[PDB]
RNA sequence: GCGCGCUUAAUCUGCAGAGCGGGGGACCCAUUGCACUAGGGGUGAAUCCUGGUAGGGCGAAAGCCCGAAUCCGUCAGCUAACCUCGUAAGCGCGC
């Protein structure tokens, strides 16, 4: 809940590959600023989750809060705040 | 060495077939998971608590024992089709 760089996006459709999933979601939030990176594994534990990594936390902000509970995929998406991505962190 | 047996998927036929087993692997169902570095998982009864113990083997029974080892490599839920490998080894009685 605490603000960061990256946000954090979970409840996706898991049927979804990592190539069209990451696209998806590089195609949706890269209007609300410059995207450092999209995080997306398909294993057990990280499947229906993505990191997505703004350039500006005002973005990740703005992000977050607009495309809050965004029909994704059939799915609502549900968007929290990441501790820092090690991009970021270096 | 051979004849019965025993644990085990580990046995038969002339490296390969048959038989017996292990793992991956859709739709369906289940899973809401904070990652970018031991974690996760598989064979087996062999797992856990600080000698016990879950769980297993022989035995009609009472009783006697095992409660090891090792591998995949950061990855594996269920799962037809399908793809794949294993068929090592350790013993108890008799001649
Ligand atoms: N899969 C398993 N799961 C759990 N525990 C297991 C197990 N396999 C074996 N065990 C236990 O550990 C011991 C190992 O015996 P092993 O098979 O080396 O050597 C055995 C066996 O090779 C042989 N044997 C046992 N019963 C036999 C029988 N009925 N006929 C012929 N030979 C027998 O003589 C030895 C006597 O063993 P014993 O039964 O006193 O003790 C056995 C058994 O109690
Ligand atoms: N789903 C999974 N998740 C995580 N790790 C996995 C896994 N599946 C397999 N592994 C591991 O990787 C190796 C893969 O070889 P595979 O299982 O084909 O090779 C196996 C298997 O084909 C066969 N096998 C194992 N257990 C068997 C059994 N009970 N009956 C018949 N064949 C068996 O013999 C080989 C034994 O070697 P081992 O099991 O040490 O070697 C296995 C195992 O250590
Ligand atoms: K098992
Ligand atoms: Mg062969
Ligand atoms: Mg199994
Ligand atoms: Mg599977
Ligand atoms: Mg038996
Ligand atoms: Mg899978």
């Amino acid at each position: 809940t605490r603000p960061n760089h990256t946000i954090y996006i979970n409840n996706l459709n898991e049927k979804i590959k990592k190539d069209e999933l990451k696209k998806s979601l590089h195609a949706i939030f890269s209007r609300f600023g410059q995207i450092l990176d999209i995080l997306v594994s398909r294993s057990l534990k990280m499947r229906g989750q993505a990191f997505v990594i703004f350039k500006e936390v005002s973005s990740a902000t703005n992000a977050l809060r607009s495309m809050q509970g965004f029909p994704f995929y059939d799915k609502p998406m549900r968007i929290q705040y990441a501790t820092d991505s090690d991009i970021i962190a270096k």
